[PDB]
């Protein structure tokens, strides 16, 4: 506001000093508001008298009236100053200068200790600091606590003693500032005899401290407490008692005395806090809630160790919403071996922590698998499988779900194929365009040029590497890319070359990224090779690549490794880019040793640091002649440790191959082992090396307790020991800790009095993986089989027994988004576990240790799991993977197991065709529309081709153009084709096949290429319905009205004819009309799931209705169930439309009813929903408050409403207090229809008080519906509250003679015809549903057949559009005959716009917000459609659909460059929105209308597909008053040039 300090000078109120925030603060205080951009400085300041300037930050407080400046200087002389500027807000300005002089006075006293104290004990433990502040002394009170109450008196601090006071220190700090100062204790005798004392001063003023000899140390586990007691003073070893005590409770939960080793044991958890070591008058405490020592720079690190391992994996944990999540577990003990049979308890969790799915998941052959159908409207995020083997120790298999957006352009990226010399600049072609013909015109490019090694240089040899593996500079970024392209899609990149020196073949990549508007780029890459000679060397392994894991990165990788003290041979060659193997002589071939020689390094920024010094020895020399066509193969003899197998040629070329031969590729204990890895069987030689000599002990322990440990004295030369290695070992996250201490509590030269030592004890085994050869072709090509075969072998001894092998396809990129590496089994279950215990001390706490270091370094997805299979005697196998199109990379993987040994295995198939073929297409089409499909055609291959196309339209849809010529087409050209296609009239799809003959190949026949597309195709126009019925009596005729058949066209017409002996009612409509509704808001959800639960096909083809295979419809319920699930609230309540809706309470009971349902069918559904559904419902019950219905026009009925279905569906579950029931029924005045009479009267009735039900129900039969529709929130009406409640009288067998009338009167009153809402719609199929109409006698004849057609059960019968329009019925029963039929079709003329209550208008504005005609379209021009919706009432179930045309794309983006458009946009920000979506062929948007309000809506939108595209009328509805219409008047058409 600020405009009411208008008309107002600025005069200074207030110039002064003052206390903020516990801060002295210099306060200015004017009259109005300032100017509160900050200006101060040049204005106003502040000098010192004596130090001149001083901080010149002015604050501005949130009110503008004051300014600040804080921190002050004490006892000083500040000048002040106020220039004539500050202009304030309304620029009123400061007249003149203003001068003022402050003393800003001293500070208030203060004496505090600095620490509140700790439990560290001392042999005399003098000093204690204190913070001063001008206080020249201090009088301190000494207390020591009784050995009685010292438990409690301890307890009592962290979460009674006598007085030994001493007093007055003189404390002299500077005026005016804090000083810290000790207080020694050394001279005063009555204090150094050992006891717990409490110094108290007259802000921190009481502080602790603790004199003894006891020394204590303590390891923690899960569940037990061992505590190990020693001196401080005269080395080690030591007995006394100690004690375990409780959080602020002083009581005793555990006690016990030292052994002649210093050990104890306790059993004890959590809850557990104070450690108390008493030895008669002496006593050391110890804290064992604070933090416990950190073991970060020890290699503790790892997975838990569980009794129970479960290893969970899969394919990929990259997924999208709509497809199947794949997950696998495999379930042993601590040691990789077989349990018994068991279940597994399984759970899904999606990224807001509530469950999905629960499954029992039962293995098959010892393998569990799992496969969750992602919704296709699932959220995006970290979703969890969650895995419970019993021990309710949650495993967890984390999985991403990600939507990927379209590119809707097209960046092609090339290069010259063949390598070049160094001396070349490198040149890449750069191709754009638009994927709807149009090419990519002023697009600016922007990308980068790296520059890296190229060491799998030649394809004709698979395997050879190349290059100098030890060469510098072969990885640096090279030029940055802006290109703003300029011609009609092309441009050049140019790379001068900085590379010269290089002896190794190098590639030079480009990664691209082509930009429309800054709005959604499209990325791609490609790379140059570069050699520096035309021919070179180059080697391969005989040896296969073995299996190790990699801490750096915590996967299992590939590594060339072989024996020990062994040979290892290599094949080396000497060729060229194309071909292979040319003739050479005096390859040199050197074996080089890498020797790494450690040591430590400390600095202040790092701390200690692991550095190593390299360096290269040759220990091997050979000399090579090679002719043409050769491969010669060489042996080196080898030891221990890393290697490199160098060739170099005569040309300066170089390649070099590094490997290895061992599979091992100061402040603290050092401890060393005599060898890597034992058995459970052997003796292991314990080195330990302590910096200073000291006395302790050493321990062999895991998660759980300690296996063995040992007290010892350890000298300044080191100390040998040696350990048994017992059969009870075998837990893979064994640990050997040693503690050392050093004799003296004083000492000079520092030194740490603690030392801790901490070691992995590998016990793995060499014999128990599954080593791996996946064999198959590194190239093939697409719609064919992938052979992969399995080839395993284990080191030592014989080929187990039935390995079994699951293999699996994923195209490489979604891995790589991931960095998702091959799950291997083996790393589960012998993996380095980690340190399960925590070390809790009473010596002095760690430094920091600075922390462990780290590592450095739609399209339809493939993914494919093949079932399991099992190799043979000589552990062979084979798996068929049918790879579908796709082209690029896929990663073949697999992992292997057996009962005790396990293995997995990585490979890498490149997937290309000759030719690719991409047809661009709309996103959908309508009936009548006519649109150009853009085929792109490249060639891939080296040779030029000559390709025949042709093309075929089928389903709904057809082509207008003749079939295109043959194409010729250079190596790598890309050509287009347009192609004019028309959609024909119905709901369906169109398909799209092009063939391609000719491609002319070597080495291969090749079937011809085939594709084909699918295209969604809608009627323009909404479809229309008649529905008509009559009484006929005997004799009586009837024929057709010709409303069924005016101004719609057939062969879209439908018709259901339903005949019956009795008054009837159609359940045909009701399933199709339910089953047709096209949106998935939670009440039509689930109405619409109501059908598909209780009616099975054998039902459904009796009412003319077919498809679903019954288990596609237990499908269908279980995806509508998580549809259900998927907008569940975090309180069990439920939305709307969306999670984080608004709460609907009478939705809540609605669904949990539909969910019970579901549950008492045998479907699944997660207890989480079912017991926060019903404890929500409860608290509908208990506490109405909670509630918060929106939009109502009677709270109190609305509420009663809720209450009451709440109410009956507890009760159903046995679960609603009867006293609440009660509490209700006396509010039944309040109920503003007979439905919540009723349903509390059934749950009276089942919950015990039967009269009060049939009291209830009586009531509810003679209390009509009554409201001036206003809203009410209950989604009701007369019909469908009369409908529910026939059906639970129905369901319940209760009033027949009631029932019966009402049955006639509801066939009757269902008439209300026309429009329906889904939630009537479901009430009359339940209604429908539970009735039995008994035999009910009918004959008739009819123009359908010669025969009469006769029944005693009411008969429907479906009809086409011929019998439809000659339809005649007579009656030739002895009695009368009900008639009903129901027409549907579309129409053949565009209908008239039509008006109820509600309104609805389009316009058609540009960006400029001008009125724009919708023919003068360009392909890629934007559009606003702007949709105005008005009624005279509240409709807070108004649902605005605007059905697309085909040439239209929607622009995903609410809220949605200037001026008056923006006066649309804002009134839009004033509209109160339900939901909104952003469909392929639909702007969807629910809305409550407010009377005399008019709701504006704009949304944004593109012209993309030139062609002529039929245009619809908005149209507007409310969704459970839908007699309330209206569509809007449309243009007829859309037109879209190129």
């Amino acid at each position: 506001l600020a405009q009411q300090s208008q008309g107002k000078a600025l005069t200074l109120l207030d110039a002064s000093e003052a206390q903020l925030d516990g801060a002295a603060t210099l306060v200015l205080t004017f009259s109005i508001p300032l100017d509160p951009e900050q200006d101060f400085s040049r204005v106003v300041h502040v000098v010192d008298a004596a130090s001149g300037s001083v901080d010149g930050a002015w604050e501005l407080a949130p009110n503008l009236k004051e300014l600040r400046l804080r921190h002050l200087e004490p006892e000083r002389v500040l000048v002040v100053t106020v220039d004539p500027a500050v202009k304030a807000l309304n620029n009123a300005t400061f007249g003149k200068s203003y001068e003022k002089t402050i003393t800003t006075r001293d500070v208030q006293p203060s004496v505090g200790f600095a620490s509140r104290g700790s439990l560290l004990p001392g042999k005399i433990a003098e000093g204690l600091p204190v913070m001063a502040l001008n206080v020249n002394h201090v009088d301190v009170n000494f207390f020591r606590v009784k050995p009685g109450s010292l438990a409690s008196f301890v307890s009592q601090w962290e979460y009674m003693a006598d007085l030994v006071y001493t007093g007055r220190f003189d404390l002299n700090p500077a005026r005016n500032t804090r000083e810290k100062l000790l207080l020694p204790l050394s001279d005063i005798k009555p204090l150094q005899q050992a006891g717990v004392y409490v110094a108290v001063m007259n802000s921190n003023a009481a502080t602790l401290f603790t004199l003894s000899d006891i020394g204590v140390s303590a390891h923690r586990y899960h569940n037990r407490l061992d505590i190990f007691t020693q001196s401080l003073e005269n080395g080690a070893a030591q007995s006394g008692i100690e004690i375990v005590l409780l959080n602020d409770k002083g009581q005793t939960l555990a006690q016990a005395t030292s052994d002649a080793q210093g050990h104890v044991q306790l059993e004890a958890d959590k809850a557990a806090a104070l450690l108390l070591a008493r030895k008669e008058e002496q006593t050391t405490l110890l804290d064992l809630t604070l933090p416990a020592l950190d073991l970060s720079e020890f290699n503790v690190a790892g997975a838990p160790g569980y009794s129970k391992q479960f290893f969970m994996f899969g394919p990929r944990d990259l997924y999208r919403p709509g497809e199947t999540v794949i997950l696998n577990g495999l379930l042993r003990d601590s040691d990789g071996k077989t349990l018994p049979d068991q279940p597994v308890k399984l759970e899904v969790v999606k990224p807001d922590g509530q469950v999905m799915r629960t499954v029992v998941s039962q293995p098959e052959n010892g393998l569990y698998r799992l496969n969750y159908p992602l919704d296709i409207n699932a959220p995006t995020g970290l979703w969890h499988v969650r895995a419970n083997t019993g021990d309710n120790l949650l495993r967890s298999w984390d999985f991403h779900v990600e939507d990927f957006m379209p590119e809707r352009m097209a960046l092609n990226l090339t290069a010259q194929k063949t390598p070049l010399a160094p001396a070349d600049e490198v040149k890449f072609s750069v191709v754009g365009y638009y994927l709807y013909g149009a090419p990519a015109n002023g697009n600016t490019l922007q990308g980068q040029l790296f520059l890296r090694p190229l060491r799998d240089a030649v394809a004709a040899l698979p395997g050879f590497q190349f290059g100098n593996i030890a060469e510098e500079n072969l990885s640096r970024s090279l030029d940055e890319v802006q290109l703003t392209l300029d011609k009609g899609g092309r441009g050049e990149v140019s790379a001068a070359s900085q590379w010269q020196e290089a002896h190794s073949p190098l590639q030079v990549i480009l990664q691209a990224s082509l930009l429309e508007s800054g709005g959604r780029p499209v990325t791609r890459r490609v790379e140059q090779a570069i050699w520096p000679a035309d021919t070179l060397p180059g080697i391969r392994p005989q040896f296969a690549a073995k299996a190790v894991y990699d801490y750096r990165t915590d996967t299992t990788v590939n590594q060339p490794i072989v024996d020990e003290d062994s040979n290892a041979a290599f094949d080396i060659v000497y060729a060229n880019a194309q071909g292979e193997k040319k003739a050479v002589s005096g390859l040199q071939v050197r074996l080089i040793r890498e020797r790494r020689d450690y040591y430590w390094n400390w600095s202040e920024s790092e701390g200690w640091q692991s550095q190593f010094d390299q360096k290269d020895l040759v220990e091997g020399e050979q000399t090579l002649d090679l002719n043409a066509d050769e491969t010669g193969k060489v042996s080196f003899p080898v030891e221990w440790g890393a290697y490199r197998l160098e060739v170099k040629a005569p040309n300066e070329t170089v390649s070099s191959v590094r490997f290895w031969a061992g599979y091992s590729w100061p402040d603290r204990v050092t401890l060393k082992l005599d060898k890597a890895n034992y058995r459970p069987g052997d003796t292991m030689k314990l080195h330990i090396a302590a910096p200073v000599a000291g006395k302790g002990y050493a321990m062999v322990e895991s998660s759980d307790g300690p296996l063995w440990w040992q007290a010892i004295d350890v000298p300044a030369q080191g100390l040998e020991l040696t350990i048994p290695v017992d059969k009870t070992w075998n837990r893979h996250d064994l640990y050997l800790s040693t503690l050392v201490v050093r004799p003296g509590d004083k000492s000079r030269s520092a030194t740490p009095k603690r030392a801790v030592g901490l070691l992995h004890l590998p016990l793995g085994d060499d014999n128990r993986r599954l080593d791996l050869a996946l064999e198959s072709p590194a190239k093939m090509r697409p719609n064919q089989p992938l052979t992969v075969r399995v080839k395993a072998s284990v080191k030592h001894g014989e080929m187990p027994k039935q390995i079994n092998v699951l293999v699996s396809a994923v195209d490489s990129g979604v891995l790589n988004i991931t960095d998702y590496a091959t799950p291997d089994p083996w790393q589960a279950f012998f993996g380095q576990k980690r340190y399960g215990a925590d070390i809790y001390d009473i010596y002095g706490q760690v430094i920091e240790g600075q922390g462990r270091l780290a590592a450095l370094r739609h399209v339809n997805i493939i993914a494919q799991q093949a079932q399991p299979i099992t190799l043979n005697e000589q552990g062979e196998g084979v798996v068929t993977l049918p790879i579908g199109d796709f082209n690029g990379e896929l990663r073949v993987m697999a992992q292997a197991w057996t009962a005790d040994d396990f293995g997995r295995g990585e490979s890498k198939v490149v997937v290309a065709a000759p030719v690719i073929a991409e047809l661009n297409m709309p996103r959908f089409l309508a009936g009548g529309d006519v649109s150009r499909l853009v085929l792109d055609v490249t060639n891939l291959t080296d040779r030029p081709q000559t390709l025949n196309i042709a093309l075929a339209a089928s389903g709904l849809l057809e082509l207008l153009s003749q079939q295109p010529q043959p194409v010729n087409l250079a190596p790598g050209v890309r050509t287009t084709l347009f192609v004019p296609v028309r959609a024909l009239e119905g709901f369906g799809e169109g398909e799209i096949q092009a063939t391609i003959s000719g491609l002319n190949l070597p080495g291969e026949t090749l079937d011809a290429q085939h594709k084909q597309w699918q295209i969604g195709v809608r009627p323009a126009w909404p479809a229309q319905t008649v529905n008509s019925g009559i009484a006929l009596a005997p004799g009586e005729s009837w024929h057709v009205p010709e409303q069924h058949l005016a101004n719609i066209s057939p062969a879209t017409l439908q018709g259901q004819l339903l005949l019956s002996g009795k008054p009837p009612l159609n359940l045909a409509r009701y399933i199709r009309e339910l089953k047709a509704y096209p949106y998935g808001c939670l009440e039509q959800t689930t109405s619409g799931l109501f059908p598909a639960l209780y009616t099975n096909a054998a039902q459904l083809q009796s009412l003319g209705i077919t498809g679903d295979s019954d288990e596609k419809r237990r499908a269908a319920v279980d995806i509508g169930i998580s549809r259900i699930l998927q907008m569940q609230r975090d309180n069990g309540g439920f939305a709307l439309w969306d999670e984080n809706g608004a709460e609907e309470p009478w939705l809540t009971a609605y669904a949990m009813d539909f969910l019970i349902r579901a549950g008492e069918q045998g479907y699944s559904v997660p207890p989480e929903a079912i017991n926060r559904g019903n404890e929500r419902l409860l608290r509908y019950l208990q506490d109405p408050g909670t509630m918060l219905i929106r939009y109502s026009d009677n709270t109190q009925a609305s509420t009663f409403a809720a209450q009451a279905y709440a109410a009956l569906v507890l009760a159903r579950q046995q679960k609603a207090p009867l006293g609440t029931l009660r509490e209700i029924w006396e509010r039944r005045s309040q109920a503003a229809s007979g439905l919540p009479l009723m349903q509390l009267g059934i749950a009276l009735n089942t919950m015990g008080d039967a009269r009060r039900g049939e009291e209830a129900i009586t009531l509810a039969l003679n209390t009509p519906r009554q409201d001036e529709r206003q809203w009410i929130a209950d989604y009701g009406s007369s019909l469908r509250d009369n409908a529910l409640m026939l059906s639970l009288l129905e369901e319940n067998n209760l009033r027949p003679d009631a029932q019966n009338a009402l049955l006639s009167s509801l066939s009757e009153q269902a008439f209300g015809q026309r429009w329906l809402s889904t939630q009537e719609n479901n009430a009359l199929f339940l209604a429908a549903h539970s009735r039995q109409a008994s035999a009910g006698a009918w004959q008739v004849q009819t123009s359908l057949e010669a025969q009469p057609l006769s029944g005693d059960k009411a008969l429907t019968r479906n009809l086409d559009a011929d019998q439809l329009a000659a339809l005649e019925v007579t009656n030739t029963g002895s009695q009368p005959l009900w008639l009903r039929l129901d027409s549907s079709g579309y129409p053949s003329s565009a209908p008239e716009p039509a008006s109820n209550v509600l309104q609805i208008e389009r316009q058609i504005l540009g960006t400029d917000g001008q009125r724009k005609s919708l023919s003068s379209l360009r392909s890629g021009e934007l559009v606003l459609v702007w949709l105005t919706v008005v009624a005279d009432r509240n409709v807070p179930d108004a649902l605005v659909v605007d059905l697309l045309p085909a040439g239209l794309e929607l622009e995903n983006q609410n809220l949605a460059s200037g001026s008056e458009v923006q006066n649309l946009l804002n009134q839009m920000q004033q509209a109160d929105i339900q939901y909104m979506e952003f469909r392929d062929d639909r702007f969807v948007a629910a809305v409550v209308v407010n009377e005399g309000q008019p709701v504006t809506l704009v949304y944004l939108a593109r012209a993309v597909t030139p062609g002529t595209y039929q245009l619809a009328q908005p149209q507007v509805e409310s969704m459970y008053a839908p007699q309330w219409r209206a569509t809007g008047a449309s243009e007829g058409l859309l037109i879209v040039t190129p």
